[PDB]
């Protein structure tokens, strides 16, 4: 029962950047962890590969996860179109962190932060799920596309995911 790895490729107008890979805690938060690795390895049809990075924001985090309309208004889970809050154990303790986008309680799907700050707001708010755990450079070379509205000057994507271990 080790936590799963997986990885993304990253690309910037379609040239390869770097790979980026992330500890998910699935002893901590299994529901949630197994979200965004099904996600990540397509297994159940639909996911993450192909789809981009929506809204960075220089000094506070990376968005994405929306693969349906590709603005921040769609995106699901495996679960459904929304799952609840699992916890708030783990808190928003710096850069590298990987927590869940939402809209209100309970509604998780599959948009997720990348946070290049500590965001301590967050807490009690936004399921934390994950972390960086190679590749916190290449997260930075993506922040320095993004701007102050959130709006990227080059288009950022998944261009291939998976599981590591």
């Amino acid at each position: 029962m080790v936590n799963p790895t997986v990885f993304f490729d990253i690309a910037v107008d379609g040239e390869p950047l770097g790979r980026v890979s992330f500890e998910l805690f699935a002893d901590k938060v299994p529901k949630t962890a197994e979200n965004f690795r099904a996600l990540s390895t397509g297994e159940k049809g639909f996911g993450y590969k192909g789809s981009c990075f929506h809204r960075i924001i220089p000094g506070f985090m990376c968005q994405g996860g929306d693969f349906t309309r590709h603005n921040g208004t769609g995106g699901k889970s495996i679960y459904g179109e929304k799952f609840e809050d699992e916890n708030f154990i783990l808190k928003h303790t710096g850069p590298g962190v990987l927590t869940m986008a939402n809209a209100g309680p309970n509604t998780n799907g599959s948009q997720f932060f990348i946070s290049t700050a500590k965001t301590e707001w967050l807490d009690g708010k936004h399921v934390v799920f994950g972390k960086v755990k190679e590749g916190m450079n290449i997260v930075e070379a993506m922040e320095r596309f993004g701007s102050r509205n959130g709006k990227t000057s080059k288009k950022i994507t998944i261009a291939d995911c998976g599981q590591l271990e």
